[PDB]
């Protein structure tokens, strides 16, 4: 511990706390670059030397944290709660929270070793044919792609059942001892459980209540999707693999979690007599690059009178693949560096309609931390943790549309065709309204484990209960509580909350409409873009400058007028093609729901 990032003393005063609060403040930065910088190194090109400084950065960011959260609680634990200003008790309250520094070395030096073991078997799970193959499959890409791509149901299945099988087994005894030691450390801290502490997060103390009367809103939508869905798959496997009446095989909704379904928008998508519109071919046309993208997406902000991206962010970024044959993490990445200068995107940008559209969220994340620099680096983060990514995503909406794109002059003409914009919203339900059930039962289905309510004889009961219950989905092949499918996600052996994706695609929207309101759009919905508009821009800028200061409730309310999240407006946006589909299934007399819920498929015959 260098001793410039080592506390002082403080009184257990708020005039002593304030100065805490502003020294760790100027020491953060300080470690917080450092780190990130190393972090950004490796990832902007892979060493084995920049490796061992990411591995060096992480050790000196929790040795940082440490030996702060240690004081934090010493001098602060039995007062913080007390201070007058609810900016300062944020402050003190992040620092306070220790995580896993709370567990002896004993202890702590198996749970770290524990989590990395537990994304070690994920990561490096596999799948083998039945045969004394040469070669076995792993998650990406041999899985994802056969089972996307294939339909042949024998062979969609068995790539199915060896990776939940094969990904979830082992981990089955490793996330029990996680379980008990990731609550003993927060215990500690003063949660109840680890579940409780993800859920303080978003300070609201009837957060689970609220999430269940959002989800009931949606079912009706989600019901007339999924009811809509299964016929599809009816008309493509045979009466004997689906039931019109039960719910789907987990298996045939071409993604391995089925999580999102837009593999079988392919097979299902209305008006196939439609084009869906894709502007590329003008882009490459107009001579536009990767590097002029950027400046169209700064000039969205600067048209918002939002701040344009600092003459650093042009010098740093890595908008364009190197120049080097080095090999670099393409996936598009948008960084903050705590030093309050410079901010940097890595974007690895091919020149199509569909890039364009990304470039504008990662932008959106970077016009998001330009507006909260000014704050004490305790508190530079989303008013809460799916906030971030809604501010991301509303951009992306409003550029999406062929609205905008003709305001950037990539568009010829607008072609109003309801056809059309129905193929567009519903590939975007297949999507996300797809995984909003998905998103919501798994992290109910841990809080379920965190609290204890579902013991290690019922990690898998409770799961299969979970999707069927939620996601109208049930399980290919019996599976039994040897099994641990729950594991066979990405996000929980990573053990990180899926809950913050859910909050934000309902954010998502009612910031949407909150802007296309006061952007003095009328009309449908997902018709609306708020480009040139400075009214939004004016409100949308007090929603960034907030950061997390202020509760996210009073926050969005500032913004909304509404004290909560709401789906009613997510619903406005997809009402049209809600519409349709309550159309289509009433023509086909489909059963909303999924009665017969005790069924399954039989096996293929000769399986395998
Ligand atoms: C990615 O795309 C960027 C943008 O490209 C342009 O725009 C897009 C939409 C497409 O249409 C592209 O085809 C198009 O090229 C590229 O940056 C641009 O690169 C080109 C070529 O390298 C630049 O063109 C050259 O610019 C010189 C400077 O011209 C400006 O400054 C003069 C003073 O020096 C001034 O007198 C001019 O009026 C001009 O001012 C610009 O005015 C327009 C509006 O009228 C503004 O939009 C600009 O921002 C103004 N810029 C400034 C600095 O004020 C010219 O001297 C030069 O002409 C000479 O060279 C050409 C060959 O290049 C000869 O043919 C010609 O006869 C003459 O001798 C030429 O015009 C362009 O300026 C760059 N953009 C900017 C903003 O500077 C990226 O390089 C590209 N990257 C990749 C990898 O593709
Ligand atoms: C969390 O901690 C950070 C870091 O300690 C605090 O930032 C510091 O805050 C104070 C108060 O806002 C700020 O002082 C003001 O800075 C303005 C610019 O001052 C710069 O120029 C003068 C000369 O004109 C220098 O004397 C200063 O040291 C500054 O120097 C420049 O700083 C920038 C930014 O880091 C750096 O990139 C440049 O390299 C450097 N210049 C050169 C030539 O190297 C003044 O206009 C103003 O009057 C005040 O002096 C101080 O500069 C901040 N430092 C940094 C590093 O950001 C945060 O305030 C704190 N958080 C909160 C919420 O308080
Ligand atoms: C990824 O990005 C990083 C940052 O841009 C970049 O880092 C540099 O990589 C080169 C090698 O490709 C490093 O060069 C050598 O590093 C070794 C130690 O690992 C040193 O022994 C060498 O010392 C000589 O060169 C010095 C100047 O660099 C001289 O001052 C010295 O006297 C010796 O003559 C040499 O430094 C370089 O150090 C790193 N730098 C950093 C900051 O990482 C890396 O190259 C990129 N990846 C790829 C594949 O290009
Ligand atoms: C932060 O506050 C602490 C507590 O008020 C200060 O700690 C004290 O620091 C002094 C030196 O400034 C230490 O002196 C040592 O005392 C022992 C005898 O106990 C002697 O053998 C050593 O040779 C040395 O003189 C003292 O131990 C220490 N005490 C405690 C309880 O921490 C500290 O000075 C303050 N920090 C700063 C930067 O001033
Ligand atoms: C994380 O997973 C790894 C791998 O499963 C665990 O490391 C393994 O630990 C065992 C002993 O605990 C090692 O087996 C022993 O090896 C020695 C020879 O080194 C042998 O004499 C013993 O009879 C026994 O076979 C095993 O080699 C070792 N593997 C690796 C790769 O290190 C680790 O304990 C796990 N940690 C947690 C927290 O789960
Ligand atoms: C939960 O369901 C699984 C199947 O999905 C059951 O596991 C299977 O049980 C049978 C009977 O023991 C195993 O067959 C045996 O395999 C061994 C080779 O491993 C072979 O030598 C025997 O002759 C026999 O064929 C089968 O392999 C096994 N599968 C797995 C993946 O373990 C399990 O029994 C069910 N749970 C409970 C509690 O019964
Ligand atoms: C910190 O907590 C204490 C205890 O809840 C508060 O002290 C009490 O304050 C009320 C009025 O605010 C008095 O009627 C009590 O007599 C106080 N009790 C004691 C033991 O002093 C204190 O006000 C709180 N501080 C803040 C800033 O809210
Ligand atoms: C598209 O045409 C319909 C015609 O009924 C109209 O109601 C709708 O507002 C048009 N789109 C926009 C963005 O105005
Ligand atoms: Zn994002």
């Amino acid at each position: 511990l260098d001793p410039g990032l080592q506390p002082g003393n403080f009184s257990a005063d708020e005039a002593g706390a304030q100065l805490f609060a502003q020294s760790y403040n100027s020491s953060a930065e300080q470690v917080l670059f450092q780190s990130v910088a190393a972090s950004w190194a490796h990832d902007t090109n892979i060493t084995a030397e920049n490796a061992r400084r990411q591995e060096e950065a992480a050790l000196l960011s929790q040795e940082f944290a440490e030996a702060w959260g240690q004081k934090a609680k010493e001098l602060y634990e039995p007062i913080w709660q007390n201070f007058t200003d609810p900016q300062l008790r944020r402050i003190i309250g992040a620092v306070r929270t220790l995580g896993s520094a709370n567990l002896p070395l004993a202890k702590r030096q198996q749970y770290n070793a524990l989590l990395s073991n537990m994304s070690r078997i994920y990561s490096t799970a596999k799948v083998c044919l039945p045969n004394k193959t040469a070669t076995c499959w792993s998650l990406d890409p041999d899985l994802t792609n056969i089972l996307a791509s294939s339909r042949s149901y024998a062979m969609l299945l068995f790539a199915w059942e060896g990776w939940h099988n094969a990904a979830g087994i082992p981990l089955k005894p490793l996330y029990e001892d996680f379980t008990a030691l990731s609550n003993e450390a927060y215990k500690q801290d003063g949660f109840t459980d680890t579940g409780a502490y993800w859920r303080s997060w978003y300070n609201s103390p009837t957060f689970e209540d609220d999430l269940e009367h959002l989800y009931q809103q949606l079912e009706p939508l989600y019901l007339n999707l999924h009811a809509f869905v299964r016929r599809a798959l009816h008309r493509r496997y045979g009466d004997r693999y689906i039931n019109l009446r039960g719910p789907i095989p987990a298996h045939l909704l071409g993604d391995m979690w089925a999580q999102s379904w837009e593999n079988i928008y392919d097979m299902v998508v209305p008006f196939p007599d439609k084009p869906n519109l894709d502007v590329t071919s003008t882009m490459l046309q107009q001579g536009w690059n990767a590097t002029h993208m950027f400046r169209v997406a700064e000039e969205f902000f600067t048209s918002l009178e939002l701040s344009p991206m600092p003459p650093e962010f042009w010098e740093g970024s890595m908008l364009e693949k190197p120049a080097d044959g080095r090999e670099v993490v393409c996936h598009a990445s948008a960084w903050d560096f705590y030093n309050r200068k410079d901010f940097r995107i890595k974007q690895c940008t091919r020149v199509t309609m569909d890039q364009l559209s990304t470039v504008h969220h990662e932008m959106g994340h970077i016009q998001y931390y330009l507006q909260y620099k000014d704050l004490p680096v305790s508190l530079r983060r989303g008013a809460n943790p799916g906030f971030h990514e809604a501010i991301g995503d509303v951009l992306a909406l409003s550029v999406s549309t062929p609205e905008h794109l003709h305001k950037i002059g990539l568009l010829d003409r607008v072609t109003n065709d309801t056809e059309s914009d129905i193929n567009y919203l519903l590939k975007m339900a297949l999507e996300k309204i797809a995984f909003l059930p998905f998103g919501y039962l798994v992290d109910q289905w841990r809080w379920g484990v965190f609290s204890g309510r579902t013991p290690p004889s019922r990690y898998n009961f409770d799961w299969w209960y979970l999707r069927t219950k939620y996601q109208g989905i049930c399980p290919p092949v019996t599976r039994n509580e040897t099994h641990f499918d729950a594991g066979a996600k990405f996000h929980v052996p990573n053990v990180t909350p899926y809950i913050r994706y859910f909050v934000s695609f309902v954010l998502q929207f009612q910031f949407h409409e909150a802007l296309c309101k006061e952007a003095g759009y009328e009309g449908p919905l997902h018709q609306c873009d708020i480009y040139r508009s400075t009214k939004a821009g004016a409100k949308l800028r007090k929603v960034l400058q907030a950061g997390s200061s202020r509760p996210w409730q009073e926050v969005l309310k500032d913004m909304v007028g509404l004290d909560a999240l709401d789906a009613q407006p997510l619903l406005k946006y997809f009402q049209l093609v809600t519409q349709w589909l309550q159309e289509q299934n009433q023509q086909n007399g489909e059963v909303l729901g999924w009665p017969e819920y005790q069924w399954h498929p039989p096996l293929p015959d000769n399986y395998p």
